């Protein structure tokens, strides 16, 4: 069967913290008063919730209310416990309160409001310097949650709030986040298609924090190369083929060989044979202002098949790509 895997970092965090820290099922929610909040406008409606701009009428401050759609009780307590454990961490969204919505009869998560700059505007206008600056802010959030025994599992632009005016970044939507327990087999149906790590695409369930680093690499590649999304799969199978056309099939076969994974037989007909492409191949006159040897070397170290061989968030912060960033 598949060979087991453990993270190379923060393996023992949930072991040396008390059971109350990670045992989200046993957590007793301290309910706030829904009357403290007045809904202003609907901001969005996702697959798991309806999001509203609101006012905390006790201090007249702008807040965001995430009214959870009815889903398994376990999923809701896990998000709450993770948000509470991470509260106050660098660039982590602050959960201000938890109330019972009077209409839905479900929990409503109250968060600090972030004046998020338009995604299009950020994608099209962030400079080489700003990309490095914001990547460093994301790494602060990832190293914090990983050091706290949590993996996000849904790192992507939609889950990163940027208030560009105040150079403020927040990592949001901890709805897919999980506690990392060495040897635990996790559901591979996490992250959005273009951000899925090769471990998820090959159905390797013993993954860890390093999945977030692959997702981060996907975000970076699209941004610096002006190729949205960087790995543009038509489905989860073609998603692996898109990766293989850049990283090559030989290192993919080495990866599956090392972990004793058996590829789904449907790959035999679609994967073909591909050599690794040098990162300089993706450079052209419309993206050369966002690329540098440091950017390419950094990307190279995140987008690796072997989840164990990727830079951790802390090593990533030491990379020459960030030397120019004012600290
Ligand atoms: N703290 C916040 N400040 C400002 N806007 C927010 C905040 N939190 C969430 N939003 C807005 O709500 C959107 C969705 O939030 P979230 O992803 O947590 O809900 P979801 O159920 O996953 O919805 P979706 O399916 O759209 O992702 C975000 O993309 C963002 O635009
Ligand atoms: C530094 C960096 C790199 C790649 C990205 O897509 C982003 C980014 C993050 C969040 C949003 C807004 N939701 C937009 C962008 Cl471009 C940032």
């Amino acid at each position: 069967g598949p060979v087991p895997s453990r993270a190379r970092v923060y393996t023992d965090v949930n072991t040396h913290r008390p059971s109350e820290y990670w045992d989200y099922e046993s957590h007793v929610v301290e309910w706030g008063n829904q009357d403290d909040y007045q809904l202003v406008r609907k901001l969005g409606r996702g697959k798991y919730s309806e999001v509203f701009e609101a006012i905390n009428i006790t201090n007249n401050e702008k807040v965001v209310v995430k009214i959870l759609k009815p889903v398994a009780a376990a999923k809701i307590k896990r998000e709450i416990k993770i948000l509470e454990n991470l509260r106050g961490g660098p660039n982590i969204i602050t959960l201000a309160d938890i109330v019972k919505d009077p209409v839905s009869r479900t929990p409503a998560l109250v968060f600090e409001h972030v004046n998020n700059t338009d995604f299009k505007q950020l994608y099209q206008t962030l400079t080489d310097y700003d990309i490095r600056f914001y990547m460093y802010e994301i790494l602060k959030a990832l190293d914090y949650c990983h050091s706290m025994g949590i993996m996000h599992r849904d790192v992507k632009p939609h889950n990163v709030m940027i208030d560009h005016e105040h150079r403020k970044l927040r990592l949001i939507d901890w709805g897919l986040a999980e506690f990392y327990h060495p040897g635990q087999e996790y559901n591979v149906r996490v992250a959005s298609r273009y951000f899925k790590g090769p471990e998820l695409l090959v159905d390797y369930q013993m993954y860890d924090y390093s999945l977030d680093m692959w997702s981060l690499g996907c975000m970076l590649a699209s941004m610096i190369f002006r190729k949205e999304p960087f790995f543009h799969g038509h489905d989860n199978y073609d998603q692996l083929v898109r990766i293989a056309k850049v990283l090559g099939t030989e290192d993919l076969y080495d990866y599956i060989d090392k972990y004793n994974i058996e590829l789904d037989p449907r790959f035999n007909d679609i994967l073909g044979r591909h050599s690794r492409k040098r990162w300089e191949r993706f450079v052209h006159s419309e993206n050369q202002h966002l690329v540098s040897p440091e950017a390419l070397d950094f990307l190279d170290k995140l987008l690796r098949y072997d989840h164990q061989s990727r830079l951790t968030a802390r090593e990533a912060m030491e990379h020459p790509y960030f030397y120019t960033v004012v600290k």
